[PDB]
């Protein structure tokens, strides 16, 4: 309303979380912060891949939202957004009931697309998925059937797919598990299907020696690779792959039988979003300046995988590059500075800053990270580590995050100033 | 003086150069700021391999000091140092004038201790040094009369050394301009000699694959590398090293020969700082607290490579750990903070922070690097760096460091932040 501003936070996840903590922070007692979520709860998403595989469990990596956001004077709504009216700026929620909004900003994350493959659901074949809790629960459960009847492995990403690393990390501490069990040796076959046009190419064109690293583990583990592929379908318990040259001219088809498999999906943006007219690529992602702000509409502000970022290549099959932690509480950090401006009479100049990307990914006793930025090659920083302190360095930094995702944030929100003295 | 106090910056290094600056910009017109130094030019000490090799010279990486440090209002003494008295707080001068100092901070980076080793001085014999750009020219020269009459080579780090990198670097470059000459093939041995207990220590126990990366790129270029070794003289052309075990013991001894050769030798610190009664260890270097302040004078601080820093290790071959940029800036940043505030009734609290390592090499189109930090495993960041990018980055951030020494510096220092925006 006039003189305080209603902002609405839509998806509590990596961007949306903090951001409902931060947007409150700056805006104060004078004005109302809405979080908007389909869940009840937050999850740590980089854990998924071992809840997939057993070595977590939920309550390891989730806990509930309202309380934490409440106690620092944030409306909290379980609820999906179903549709949104940006003329009106109208949320209709799942129920029936509807939000009004001065500001909005989507961080909804990611459409999980399986319809682009048929029969890759997790609830449709033996593909399953480790984005989400709820599905690396599942996923972990048909891994013990695979257990009690063993059979053929197949784990990978899909066409289109820009988040490749955790299906590397799977790939390695399911290998890693099976053994642990003495169960190794009865798997028939254990095979890697990417859309990379090579191992370790991570959308990001490489990092370090990714590709050399990656390539030597699968090896190493028995797994055999192929690359350039896109899965046609899933069906009667086999996926059909289609595998092209650099010119995308089939070189073969394969049909694999899968007792067990998971292979991230693309991502597009969730239906609500993706629905508002003129506000998206035809992709679903949000279409927005270098301030966070929709093109289309001034008081819609969008952050996390929620948004649209041009690709900087064509691979033979498509792939995109990913949308990682740190780039994404930029994103954050900006849309909620540049809300504030407006509400203050000003157009914020804070931008997201350069592009870069970084991921984690834990064996078990040691792990593997990446940092490449900017996006473009040659690079200002371009490496590839691994070792027993990352395994160190991920247990550290998932029990930070989620101790601030319950404690709150506002400060810009890094500690690299604390590790440096 | 009173309410004028007098501050002497000694040495105009890496770290003394930047401390006159930052020191004159801290305490403004009311205070005389001194910067004496051996030598009336500034060079950019991470060169010096290159210059080894004559892939750069003298006029690209050093530069007369006088005129940019006097625009600051800084004065300029391009003597040594020989004498420090620190009870009167007079410095004797190798002129035999006196300066007379408030505070002090030394800077006075290392003594190249080459009499550890009978023969190993650059003037005494075929073993060569890159550590100043004096000795790089004069090791450029003998290099140009190995190519004219070709013999044994031999290339490494002596027993005591803390500077390992530039060891490799010069190695690979020496191998690479042989190959550019069509010259490599003339070469009858090249020999990679160290005190390291495994190639790619470093000085510093690994770091990433330091050790595989190192192992390899020797190998590649048919250098034959010798660890846990010490030379125990250079005579009549010959190198006699001695090579021990874990537990010290020889195992062998050698006796090599010399057309050209080029050892990091030991540190030590400079005479007329080590002379200063109770101020040093046995080794020479200043003994401070976490705020860079003598623990024997509290109106002397140091920083740099002259300052003692304990071992955390003890290798069968004694080594040092290096002392690098990063660093250093840190030390020097914190004792100009901590001498203000003892000009202004306060004990500075400012330290330098987190222990850690950096260093560059650059292979031509190529480079390597590292960062590990803290000291002591398991590290918070352990990683090693290779490709173009990091030669591009060498070269950038050479660039900046000599613009930046003739412009001035106050600030921080550091533009990490305007790289990531
Ligand atoms: C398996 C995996 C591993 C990853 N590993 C790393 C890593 O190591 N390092 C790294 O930096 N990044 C990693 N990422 C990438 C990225 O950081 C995460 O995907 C991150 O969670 C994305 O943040 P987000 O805020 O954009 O979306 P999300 O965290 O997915 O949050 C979106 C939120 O919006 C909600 N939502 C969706 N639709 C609606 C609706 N219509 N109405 C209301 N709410 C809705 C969702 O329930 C969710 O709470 C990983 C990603 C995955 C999937
Ligand atoms: C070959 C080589 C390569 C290196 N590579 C890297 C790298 O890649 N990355 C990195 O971060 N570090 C690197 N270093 C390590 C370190 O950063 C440098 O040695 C750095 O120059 C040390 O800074 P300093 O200020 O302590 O000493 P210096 O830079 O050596 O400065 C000491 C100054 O004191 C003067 N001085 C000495 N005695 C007296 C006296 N009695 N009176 C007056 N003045 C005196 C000297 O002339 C000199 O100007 C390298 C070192 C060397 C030798
Ligand atoms: C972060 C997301 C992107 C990637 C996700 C998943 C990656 C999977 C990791 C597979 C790699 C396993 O293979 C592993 O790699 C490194 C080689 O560089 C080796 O390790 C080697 O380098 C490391 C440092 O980097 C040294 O500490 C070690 O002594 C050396 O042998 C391991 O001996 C090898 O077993
Ligand atoms: C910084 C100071 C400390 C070290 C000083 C001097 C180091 C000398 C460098 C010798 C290494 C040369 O060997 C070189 O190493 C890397 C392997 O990791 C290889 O490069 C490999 O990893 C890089 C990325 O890191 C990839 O871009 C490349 O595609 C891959 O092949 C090169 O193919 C090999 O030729
Ligand atoms: C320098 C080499 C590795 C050490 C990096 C330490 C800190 C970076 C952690 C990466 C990360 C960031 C930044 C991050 O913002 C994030 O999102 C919350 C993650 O999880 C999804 C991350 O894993
Ligand atoms: C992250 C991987 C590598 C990129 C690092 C970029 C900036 C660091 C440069 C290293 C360096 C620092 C910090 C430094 O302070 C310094 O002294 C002036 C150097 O020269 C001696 C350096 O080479
Ligand atoms: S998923
Ligand atoms: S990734
Ligand atoms: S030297
Ligand atoms: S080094």
């Amino acid at each position: 309303m006039r003189g305080s501003a209603h902002v609405v936070i839509l998806g509590a996840g990596t961007g949306g979380m903090p951001a409902a903590y931060e947007m409150k922070e700056a805006l104060g007692s004078g004005h109302e912060v809405t979080l908007i979520s389909a869940n009840d709860y937050f999850q740590f998403v980089p854990s998924n891949p071992w809840v997939g595989v057993g070595w977590k469990e939920r309550d390891d990596i989730a806990f509930p939202i309202r309380h934490y956001v409440e106690r620092k004077g944030i409306h909290f709504i379980a609820q999906s957004a179903e549709q949104i009216d940006a003329e009106a700026q109208n949320i209709t929620l799942a129920d029936g009931n509807t939000v009004h909004y001065d500001y909005l900003m989507i961080a909804t994350g990611p459409k999980l697309a399986f319809e682009n493959v048929p029969g890759s659901d997790p609830h449709e074949g033996p593909v399953q998925s480790i984005c989400t809790v709820d599905h690396a629960e599942r996923a972990f459960a048909e891994y013990q059937a695979l257990l009690r009847e063993p059979g053929p492995i197949v784990i990978g990403a899909m066409a289109g797919a820009s988040c490749f690393g955790p299906a590397y990390e799977y790939a390695m501490i399911v290998a890693s598990d099976l053994k642990k069990r003495g169960m190794r040796d009865k798997i028939p076959s254990f095979t890697f299907i990417t859309s990379e046009p090579y191992i370790g190419h991570l959308g990001i064109q490489g990092v370090g020696d990714s590709k050399g690293i990656l390539t030597k583990g699968l090896k190493e583990e028995g797994i055999e690779a192929y690359t350039n592929c896109k899965v046609t379908k899933v069906e009667d318990n086999k996926m059909y792959v289609t595998q092209v040259d650099e010119k995308g001219e089939t070189i073969k088809e394969m049909v694999l039988p899968v007792k067990f498999g998971m292979m991230i999906p693309a991502f597009k943006g969730v239906p609500a979003v993706a629905g508002v007219e003129g506000l998206c690529n035809p992709g679903g992602f949000v279409l927005v300046d270098e301030h966070q702000r929709s093109k289309k509409y001034a008081n819609i502000f969008a952050a996390g995988i929620a948004i649209a970022i041009p690709p900087v290549e064509t691979t033979p099959v498509p792939t995109g590059a990913p949308k990682t932690g740190y780039m994404i509480e930029s994103m954050v950090s900006a849309a909620v500075h540049n809300i504030k401006a407006d509400l203050e009479g000003r157009k914020g100049e804070q931008t997201m800053g350069t592009w870069n990307a970084v991921a984690f990914a834990d064996m078990g006793d040691r792990g593997a990270a990446f940092i490449a930025l900017p996006q473009l090659k040659p690079r200002k920083v371009d490496v590839f580590a691994y070792g027993r302190w990352v395994h160190l360095a991920k247990v550290a930094f998932e029990k930070y995050f989620i101790r601030k995702m319950k404690m709150g944030v506002s400060e810009p929100f890094y500690e690299k100033v604390l590790f440096k003295m």
